[PDB]
């Protein structure tokens, strides 16, 4: 007997939340699902990812952009294209600051490039571009630093020391240049950055180097946390127990099969667990910190822009990354690098604009509520209406379905109004209320009676879920969601989809 939306005049409370609820930013990025990543600096001129190799080069040498750099173009591509964040690097491996920096010499104003307006700011021309288009950004900022002299144990000669004896303190050295970008309202969407990535990963070979995340942090806040009167703390990858975005594991754009949002910390010992399977961190049913999954990716082969590895990935590859990342409760962040020119190549923003095109196609009708469709449920919290079916399509993520206390499963039985093709489910939980869905099953038939066809069946549902198969025809969709004992679930938002004909499953 199935309940829908008509005559529910019951009262209930709101299920309670989980101890671990996302923050405001991290609940935000999971709903924009699309990030990009904007890898630019001297390796763009220099045919190499990893720029350990300049020496003593100017920046003029080793940056030599001739043109003014084409903020525009590339905020608006990646805006259309659906993209909700871009991540600079303002600073790479390299040292090389895309900013006017008081603190180095070793930056775009001494290197000679000049805009329109004669300004030598990369980081500042693509700020304004992203607050024209109110495109939020994110600041990366390597904590290995090739060139800076401050990097490393060394005397007021310049060679290798101990702790006690450095002359110069890279902690302060970086902290300023968090203070100089985050301090000035020339960078960022309005002034604002909502994410900084600190990259983890050093050279085998280079010289120790202590970070004072702790330092790092109070600097970060006291411009874009709450400490400023954001709503939420700025989030923070690559910082210890800090970390509210954490890495995926891979830099391919695969998140595992069944992804949880949250962590294990320890802030005494500055650790943070994220259950490391496979090749992806598949975070904790029971952890302690509420951690966004981000998935990195390449559009092309390598990070940098070159003329050897400017091929952007087809749609086989991008739609297999979007199934495989947002699909599974993790974020997609993918790079398009500019070119030499301070362009994006022609063939990388027509492939951004055809794998936005592709997704905004995919997700355009959701046949729940075509003609005829129909959204039930086993079961409604209370009777009431605050929690019925027709909150899992209302365009709404405030609004969810959810079960009386006491029952920790239910069903919710879409009718599709008659024989319908597809090939996409997605289930959406309200994880504003915590991430704790651990059982799900989608199953499907003809007609509206006898047995029911396995699609899928798995553990987490958390932001998003999407059950991609081969194009399926049936007339029901029968969805069961269950949580631990003494808890409901909450699902804010479901759908059924037929892909386009290039995100169809191989
Ligand atoms: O290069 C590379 C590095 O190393 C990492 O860390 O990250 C990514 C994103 C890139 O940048
Ligand atoms: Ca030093
Ligand atoms: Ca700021
Ligand atoms: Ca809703
Ligand atoms: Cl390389
Ligand atoms: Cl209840
Ligand atoms: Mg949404
Ligand atoms: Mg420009
Ligand atoms: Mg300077």
């Amino acid at each position: 007997n199935w309940i829908g939306d008509e005559n529910l005049t019951g009262n209930a409370e709101a299920p309670a939340k989980d101890d671990v609820v996302p923050d405001k930013n991290q609940f935000r990025y999971q709903k924009e699902e699309l990030a990009a990543f904007c890898h630019f600096g001297p390796n763009t001129f220099n045919e190499i990812e990893w720029g350990e190799h300049y020496g003593n080069q100017k920046p003029s040498e080793i940056f030599t952009l001739k043109n003014d750099f084409d903020a525009e173009t590339l905020v608006k591509t990646l805006k259309d294209a659906g993209f909700k964040k871009l991540i600079v690097t303002a600073k790479h491996h390299d040292g090389f600051c895309i900013w006017d920096s008081e603190h180095t010499e070793y930056d775009v104003k001494a290197s000679g490039y000049k805009n329109k307006n004669g300004e030598s700011d990369i980081l500042a021309e693509i700020s304004k571009a992203c607050t024209d288009q109110n495109m939020d950004m994110g600041l990366y900022l390597s904590p290995w630093d090739i060139h800076e002299p401050s990097y490393g144990y060394k005397d007021e000669h310049g060679n290798p020391t101990t702790p006690d004896k450095d002359a110069k303190d890279y902690n302060e050295f970086y902290n300023n240049q968090l203070e100089e970008i985050l301090g000035n309202p020339k960078y960022g969407n309005d002034g604002h950055f909502v994410e900084v990535w600190m990259a983890g990963a050093k050279g085998s070979g280079a010289n120790a180097q202590e970070y004072d995340f702790k330092k790092w942090f109070k600097t970060i806040q006291d411009n874009e946390g709450k400490a400023a009167g954001y709503d939420a703390d700025c989030m923070l990858f690559g910082a210890e127990a800090y970390t509210t975005v954490r890495w995926i594991g891979n830099e391919l754009g695969i998140a595992g099969k069944d992804t949880w949002s949250k962590s294990k910390v320890d802030k005494d010992k500055n650790t943070i667990n994220s259950n490391k399977q496979g090749n992806a961190t598949v975070g904790f049913e029971d952890g302690d910190q509420w951690t966004v999954p981000e998935a990195d990716a390449r559009i092309t082969s390598g990070w940098f822009w070159g003329t050897k590895k400017n091929t952007p990935k087809t749609m086989e590859e991008l739609s297999d990354m979007y199934f495989n990342s947002v699909g599974h409760n993790a974020t997609l962040l993918l790079n398009v690098p500019p070119n030499n020119q301070g362009t994006v190549d022609k063939a990388i923003l027509d492939r951004v604009t055809e794998f936005g095109n592709n997704i905004k196609a995919t997700f355009k009708t959701n046949l729940a509520k075509a003609e005829g469709a129909s959204v039930k449920v086993s079961e409604v919290r209370g009777g009431a209406k605050e929690y019925k079916p027709g909150n899992m399509i209302d365009d709404n993520d405030e609004t969810y379905w959810a079960t009386s206390d006491g029952k920790k499963s239910g069903e919710i039985l879409i009718d599709l109004g008659k024989e319908t093709k597809f090939d996409v489910v997605s289930i959406e939980e309200a994880i504003q209320n915590g991430q704790r869905i651990n059982n799900y099953k989608v199953e499907y038939r003809n007609g509206d009676s006898g047995t029911w066809t396995l699609l899928e069946e798995g553990k987490t549902i958390g932001a998003k879920r999407l059950c991609r198969t081969s194009e399926t025809t049936a007339r029901q969709i029968k969805i069961t969601v269950g949580t631990c004992d003494g808890k409901v679930p909450m699902i804010s938002e479901i759908g059924v989809y037929k892909s386009t004909e290039d995100m169809e499953k191989p």
